[PDB]
């Protein structure tokens, strides 16, 4: 006679009236179940404010024009037709920036029943109000809401193809190799309204994931300790007005390399930044400025009686910083030596000054580096937590 | 029987002639209600001029041919159906550089007297004429410019859908998140006239925005403020003869250092510049003029190169200006050794006169420097206070 | 009876042959008005040598088919119809990179004898031959070239909507609070032709503008006039070597920290250089060169008198060019002498030495003359920028 | 009569359903013949972990009503057709990003009896789990999933055109001028089932690449040697800071700087480090703890008038390492003693140095060692990467 | 009547099967005349290692269908049609990247015969392989390889519109204000055969180019080699270890601010890299060695020379090396001669001077040698670039 897969597509697609809603009472509103699969994570512009990710979408509804009996048909259920033959819905997702990358997939199966079952890829580039408080052990919840731009919840009513526990524990397909984690997709339904003359439906999607903290947990914060921590000693074993000015100089040598490779990796918001960077500059702070006061008093004092102890006002000031804290010719000529090598009028001054004002800036180094060792904890346990 | 939106799409898209502006006295106008409502300010360049939205739109307007009496169709009001099998108008933004990113919507609404309602999105890229004279408290008002291009008013008049004030106070979806704060969207009708036989009409929206300027206070104003103090005090502590050198060039440095960090962060445009930008490098000018002013008197006297330095003719021009503002043949070789022991103990000349006017002029600097940080703690508040007011 | 506008487009459309071109004569031409605003100038790409503006186009051209009698349509006289529904010259620029910004207007205005208006917009993206030679006070001419990919002169040719004096002065719309700024918008038509038996129509549009220097004269010009100055009064007034040398190259570093600075900003184009960074890279050469000379001598010569009388035919050709620059006691004494022994001693060729300092003051007025051409350059650069 | 092509083309494409699958019995599927050839490797970003490839596809399927009698139109077998008159299946890559720059071929050749051969370039972006712990003697084997996205293994199964062994030693058109080197295309077929009710197919396409090193080999391995030996004889023969610290943070200036200029150079990622990085980290960290105890070995025992005293119980685990490891007449002269006394100068630490001094002999151990093993992972690199 | 292009455009394209190569007998090809136009090169991308051209390109085929007598239309000879509506063959480049810049152009004109004919621009993004050893004086062949992607040549055989004489030398349009050259283009036919049953055409076009070098020579050469004697004054003239430091400081500064701006000037490839780029590090490198041996020496002969007096079997070393190259009064007399020890250090610095002053004339000889090779080099660069 003539195949049956032909002789089915014109007895159905033949005044078949695309645009139209495939119902009969216009009253009864069409639903659509949805699923959503992750499968990567591909990029995250924590400046930007966006998300870039790849999931496996599909959904179904129904076609009450679009029924068949199969027997006259070779007992054929299943059929697949062309997408843009018939109605489809105008879902989409409201937190979208760009989109085009998604192909178009040009087939849909339909079963003897109206069940239309639609498949495709989806390379979305959504907004997201990311955080990075906690940069290294930062986690971060971004939401997908779908649903339709114009048809409202008495045409289109939205739902899910399985249950929610299949959705949230769904690492069928994930790639774990990238530097983020996934935990859950937890969905919600609305009926969404912002007005009172229409509401519409939405699904949303809530993807939570983790970041992978190690690659930095390595080429920042043992470079960080490892200079916080030595930078600590050029106070307390060698001597105020000596030469810790070269412990120094090379700490601050590796220091700042420290700082310029990091600055071209760690992200750089105007919204925020992390708290590791803050300790950075604090303690690169401090390392300047013993520093800066370390050369100075090696060069005051260098010199006998150049200048006096002028600046005797601050000395008051210091008073409870303490607190805080805690041959006749040959005669003159063989006195001139001892005249000579005495050291003490402008000394005592700037030298009083510089043992009490160095336990300062090493009291304060040591909280600096102290906060930063607590506080890193706190967020891998937080990270640790979920 | 059939049922009834097959009965009824067939009924009017058959013989609908797309393409025909829909109306039965073409003397008539096409009138297109408007409503626009912020989602989201997706990027702000300083840099290009331009900027970029997250719009929820929607207008709807009359079609004299898609009418029904819903009675026949078993009571049916309303319909969707889609858009490219009717006539749209030629809506679009004269203020736009990019699109392709906005989707078409493929569907739209319809009522049984003609109201055709179209929601769709649009994601944006408008050029604006921006200023960051007040960089962390700018306020901006960009403009959103509808109109058809080649319909006149004749053909195609455009008005709102709501009240002008529900526009204004309109804030049911926006991201308070973001960089930008919102605080109006005006709208106002124009119409727009360029040469004399045609007229078009024009519905602007003018979108006020605010900058969030916290993370920018503390990365430089503080800093900014933290190199300002600190130099000043570098003033009173050392005089002219002595360890300036010491700490002004050691200042220097943290100037030259913090003006790099801003450079990156403040957005490099080049229409215009900030004041702050000015107020560090003045305040650097002053770190480098109160620098060299200061070698040329300090090492110099005490270098002892002029014996006769002081040009009195000069010195009084100067203070004409201050005062307006304000054995025995061995026995003696020890006193012999004594004089060549004084070459080896200290100096001093007579340049104590030429060098008091090295004194005061660091000390006049002290009236100056300190002046150009004033207006800059002066000029900081001024803007918060209007950024703040609005 | 039945609207008008329905009734008319049936009577234009049906039989209506798009991609035919509208002419009952093969042998006459179609010819297109054309018209050009310009709206803004969005962006220019030294570097890649390109143009990014926005401009408002319109044209019209004549179509024998679509003709009414406006007296059996109710007396209308215009109408809207879709542009997909007829015939369209394929005009297009030549210097163009990149096109697709611009949307598409789909309908066009239509007269009851032909006339058929286009009206739309333009986001091109253009290849121009920049030049920063004179980079804060620089002028552009690019040209914006409108012509027919595929048809001749004998199907199409181009003639203007407006009087060219009108395009000229055409500033109805322009953001004058961008970084450029219009001046002209010059037309001219062209027979182009390329072989022998082809010619092609061209309408050239020679867009000039001009660039706001005002941001640039505060951020390069008056440093490097400050960072110039105080390395001549780092000259004069100390002609010692010790501190002089310092503070000289305390200078030579601020002055290289202001030459990368400006460089982030500065455009830089692999054909050409500007000139204001020809003179900051000289200003550098003979801060080096006056350092040179000055460490060349100092410590060998005066800080130790290591004997070196010998040069003087190196003197010789100075002399010219100074015409064309226009028991215990015994012991007491000695130790008692021996800290004046430990003086100076301005030996002979300490003399000698002062005439080699002497091109110290040469090197002085070469690179006072650098900085002086540094500011009659400028001038003259503001002067012609000023005449256009 | 009629030419053949034109009257083949209405004996086929009238009463032709494209969108329906080209079969008779639907229980049957339609298999699809697959062939992939390299041409070029374009792009590798180790950051965004992705890969960017130009292939030459090709495939072929059966259509059932696609049949004719040559005999009749005159002998002809072949034909051309467009692919937007057939159907055609939806294969497609799971592996992709950005896809669009491919253009599209207007046309399929057909035989007479339903062979369907289309052809086509691919311009790819695909995801790939990329690793850089040997970043120069890398290497990478990125995956290309071939499937499609709805039909089912009872649809659509999917076959290859030629061997594997043809596949793989495929370097017919290959760029070897690039950065990277092409080793295998090693194909293999599975049953892709996520759930129970259906299962599809799959043809993938291990590409399997080697990097070129040796460019990376001279900017990088030879100046972190160059710069590592240099910081070893600073360790032996000077024992003292101003005869050692001199010397080495001289070098650790240089080899700091070293490290600056690989990270502009080396690929930044997020998931793990190469190894060589981790050596120049380390021999600088290592460095830095030999200039750390260098100084205040000197502060004291060299520097000090009375220093910290030896405790003696670290001495003891110290040498435990070895056990490991291997009036006018005195006034003139009183002056002179003044003098004497100035100039000499001496205290007991040298026996409190000792231990001290020694550590830097045992850490010097380590900085062989650790260059030492940078060079036995750099020749295993080497080795395996030659060996593929 | 009525007209004769509505008459005519009927008679053709009604009962015409697109989709169908126009032809009667099958067996024959469709040959394809090819003439390419450069226009302007854009963008040369030595780094992702692409070439972004602009080209004016037509071609002309036959169609045995589209044929009229034109004495029953007007004696009309000449007609523009839509590319729509016709046969267009599946014509390509091959080493692409990516294309969709260039618009369409919706009309092609067609005489009486069947000669249809497709002007078009294309704007070009393919990949090349591009050598920068010879970095401003580069010559580069990239190759343009037209073909039909699917039909064989049995289908579409591929010739040229011009003589290749013509095209190897047609500068009638090109901006000679960019970058690069031109010089020629020379087409090449052959035909392509990866497997034994198919054969392909094909149409090469080896573009040839040429930079223009001028402007980097001033920015990089003149500098370099400014920079590059000076430091010899420094080399030769004073050994001394204070002065020589002073001068070998300021140097680095203007070498370093100049290694900088010519580090983003110059184009980093991976593959490899120019030879200008080596001498410059050497340069770089050998003055901080210099100056770097000269702070050892001064530090160590003021400070303590005498701790290491001088190691002999180094003193043996450089030895060889460089002869392979080529109670009061004398009490009081004490302390006075106690200073005529402090005249100058025992021979244990007089060594530790031969430690570092035989170097310099090797450092010199070596830095001096390194500047002879770099002058010798960008001869031979211009004169086969000149050559070209
Ligand atoms: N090739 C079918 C793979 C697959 C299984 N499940 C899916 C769900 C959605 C989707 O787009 C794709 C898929
Ligand atoms: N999904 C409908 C959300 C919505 C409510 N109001 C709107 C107005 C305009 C628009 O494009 C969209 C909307
Ligand atoms: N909305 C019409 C504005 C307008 C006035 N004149 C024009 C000329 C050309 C054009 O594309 C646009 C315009
Ligand atoms: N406007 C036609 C100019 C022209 C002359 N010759 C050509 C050759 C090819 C082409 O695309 C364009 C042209
Ligand atoms: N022009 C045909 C070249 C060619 C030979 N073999 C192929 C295989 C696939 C393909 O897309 C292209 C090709």
């Amino acid at each position: 006679t003539q195949p049956a897969l032909l002789r089915l597509s014109d007895h159905l697609l033949a005044n078949y009236k695309k645009g139209v809603r495939p119902v009969r009472d216009w009253r009864k509103p069409t639903t659509v179940s949805i699923d959503v699969i992750m499968y990567a994570i591909l990029n995250v512009d924590e400046k930007n404010q966006v998300l870039t990710t790849y999931i496996w979408y599909r959904q179904y509804w129904t076609d009450e024009f679009l029924q068949w009996t199969p027997e006259d048909f070779d007992n054929v259920t299943k059929l697949s037709i062309p997408t843009d033959s018939i109605w489809v819905p105008d879902i989409l997702i409201n937190e979208f920036v760009d989109v085009g990358k998604s192909p178009n997939i040009p087939y849909v199966y339909v079963h003897h029943r109206g069940e239309v079952q639609n498949y495709k890829p989806l390379q979305l580039v959504t907004a997201c109000s990311l955080d990075i408080y906690n940069f290294p052990f930062d986690v971060q919840n971004c939401s997908l809401t779908f649903t339709s731009w114009l048809h409202t919840i008495q045409d289109i009513n939205i739902t899910l193809w399985r249950s929610p526990e299949e959705v949230r524990s769904d690492k069928s397909i994930f790639i774990n190799q990238g530097e983020w984690e996934l935990l859950e997709v937890f969905p919600q339904f609305k009926e969404f309204s912002i007005d009172i003359s229409n509401s519409y439906a939405e699904m949303k999607f809530y993807v939570i994931i983790r970041r992978r903290p190690l690659f930095y947990a390595v080429s920042l914060l043992l470079p960080s300790i490892f200079l916080m921590v030595v930078d600590i000693v050029g106070f307390c074993l060698p001597p105020d007005s000596g030469e810790r000015v070269s412990f120094k100089i090379t700490l601050l040598l590796g220091y700042s390399v420290f700082l310029i490779i990091v600055s071209d990796t760690l992200p750089a918001t105007a919204i925020g930044t992390p708290l590791i960077g803050v300790y950075f500059v604090v303690c690169m702070a401090l390392l300047v400025i013993s520093l800066a006061e370390t050369i100075f008093i090696v060069r005051l004092v260098h010199k006998q009686d150049l200048q006096r102890p002028v600046p005797d006002w601050l000395r008051h000031l210091v008073l409870d910083r303490i607190a805080w804290i805690l041959l006749q010719e040959l005669s003159s000529i063989r006195h001139f030596l001892e005249k000579r090598d005495e050291m003490r009028e402008v000394a005592r001054d700037w030298l009083r000054v510089g043992y009490v004002l160095d336990r300062l800036l090493f009291r304060i180094y040591l909280l600096a580096v102290l906060a930063y060792s607590i506080t890193l904890v706190t967020l891998w346990s937080i990270w640790h937590s979920s």
